[PDB]
């Protein structure tokens, strides 16, 4: 009737439905041969027995608390970055220690992940080298000297890419749009005569421009066959000659795929034009580079990827490996667009057996305790605001002008 | 009197750019030389009802376009025949032969095309029970007209040469004297690797120095010499300007609403 997370069973009210719904984490939180009642009759059985739930009787009863608690990741308070360019902001949030590096070091040791940290010191979070990597930030512990322990030389890597902006709808500005290395394409004028008693709005002339690419592919299979006869005879005048029949038949299959893209654009001028009288239009096409600045304020998210090799005393992968294999995950520290990525996704669903399929968190719970877990996801998940200022370029783009005359007497 | 003295350094300057002022263009009468007609098209609109009809059109419009294409082709073949002879009552000694062939074909292709059009309409309002003639003319033509205006230039920047051995700012810092070209975008903003302002404030960044090594410069000259060396270069520039347009084969066209003749 109702869900039952695991972290709130206590064996001091369970139905039989209830311990059906979260049976393994029931049967692996039990002895092997234990026996413990359920509610009305009920009773479950440990380990050795396959967890069979069979009418029975006992003294020790499994007992949800009267009055449990909700476990939701709490939300903290927005996380301020002083303004300026993408990188700036970026470079800015990747070198804060107590804000940024602690927290997603302690979340990729909680999962299971070996040697966070550097050669300098004992703590998970300390002595990290942040590096600059094409579009995004590398945090790695530090491997300079020596290190003791199995594998230490392979330190876990952190990774943050993707960076994407939820603007403020009022605060966005740009300035002078300016263009560079024109190249003409077609221009029209034209004349609007009216030489009614009435002002006249029905004019119109149209330039438009058109590019596209296609493809294709084929393929094609076929086969043949043919008999041949051949004999001689003699005929009159002809004397002997040879003759020759021959019957054939062929097959043929093909099939055949394409795509293709069209570009376009067109300018439209419809002037109104006075009694007795004329007015002149133009209408000119280019193509230029754009370039233009800008500024916002908006909400900062982005990747977080974690790599490196799992522990084999164990680890939080719903499958527990024990061979210390390599692994990378991506996680998205915002808005959600994926299950196999989303943090809250998977902590909201650990009541449901069937929707564990990335991270165990009841095991990261039991090892580590409910409060720390949700101190240090909700550090992690910390929404950042700050401003941003940028430049706008882009090459081979459109430029136009329509321009209507002053009007001419008759 | 030097190692290499002959080789001097070369700069160059190219690819000017104008910044207008939004309010300072105008432009000249527009003249037409070498019209070709194309098509025209003439009628009348008529109303016999009591009432003004405004629902009339007429259009004219004209397409052009060219296209292209290529393709590559790539096949087998296997073939096996078997030839006896024998002997048929009538027929006597006969060659009997029998084949059997198969194939298979590949192939790919790729194309494109562009197409240029216009079009002209008339919509004329008659009023009760009148009628009134329309025309449509379309012209092609060279075109040319002056202008003016105020605007603001900036232009592309080229250094032409080798690099001392005895030290230089690319960020590799060769020692072979290896010739090299660099462009500079004297202006506003187009690309990373053009743009003075964006290499000297991201030198504190050692990942983002792929080009030219500011620090260095710092080291060797002082800051105050470099910042003042580069703020003459990037001075801004403000001119008038004058001009003429000309194009050859644009359009022309003529659009006419006529007066009314009562019925």
């Amino acid at each position: 009737a109702e869900p039952v997370y695991p972290d709130q069973l206590r064996l001091f009210p369970v139905n039989r439905e209830e311990a059906q719904s979260v049976k393994s984490n029931i049967v692996g939180m039990m002895g092997q041969w234990q026996i413990s009642g359920l509610a009305n009759g009920w009773v479950i059985m440990g380990p050795g027995y396959n967890g069979e739930i069979k009418p029975g009787t006992a003294s020790n009863t499994w007992c949800y608390p009267t009055n449990p608690v909700t476990g939701e990741i709490p939300t903290l308070s927005a996380l301020d970055i002083p303004d300026g360019d993408e990188v700036d902001v970026q470079w800015r949030l990747v070198h804060d220690s107590a804000n940024f590096i602690k927290p997603t070091s302690y979340l990729a040791h909680y999962l299971g992940y070996a040697w966070v940290g550097g050669n300098h010191s004992q703590y998970v979070g300390e002595d990290m080298d942040v590096t600059r990597d094409g579009d995004g930030w590398v945090i790695r512990g530090n491997n300079d000297g020596g290190c003791d322990g199995y594998r230490c030389g392979d330190k876990t890597a952190i990774k943050v890419s993707n960076f994407a902006y939820n603007l403020d709808p009022d605060s966005f500005k740009h300035g002078d749009v300016t263009q560079s290395d024109r190249q003409l394409v077609k221009t029209v004028v034209g004349w609007a005569v009216n030489d009614s008693d009435t002002p006249q709005s029905g004019y119109d002339v149209t330039l438009r421009y058109d590019t596209a690419t296609n493809w294709s592919k084929t393929n094609t299979y076929g086969l043949s066959e043919a008999v041949t006869t051949k004999n001689a005879f003699k005929w009159p005048l002809v004397g002997e000659t040879e003759l020759s029949i021959e019957i054939a038949a062929n097959q043929s299959w093909a099939s055949q795929n394409g795509g293709s893209t069209t570009t376009s654009l067109s300018q439209s001028v419809r002037p109104t034009v006075p009694a007795r009288s004329k007015i002149p239009v133009k209408i000119e096409l280019y193509k230029a580079d754009i370039s233009y600045p800008y500024e916002f304020k908006a909400d900062v998210s982005y990747d977080l990827t974690l790599s490196g090799f799992l522990r084999w005393g164990g680890n939080a992968w719903y499958t527990h490996p024990d061979n210390r294999p390599n692994w990378n995950h991506t996680f998205v520290i915002g808005p959600y667009k994926d299950k196999a990525s989303s943090i809250r996704y998977q902590w909201d669903k650990r009541y449901i057996p069937g929707e564990v399929k990335w991270w165990d968190w009841n095991w990261t719970i039991q090892q580590n305790g409910l409060s720390t877990m949700q101190n240090n996801l909700a550090r992690v998940l910390r929404p950042v605001r700050a401003g941003i200022t940028g430049d706008f370029s882009a090459e081979s783009q459109f430029a136009g002008n329509i321009e209507i005359g002053a009007p001419v007497p008759l």
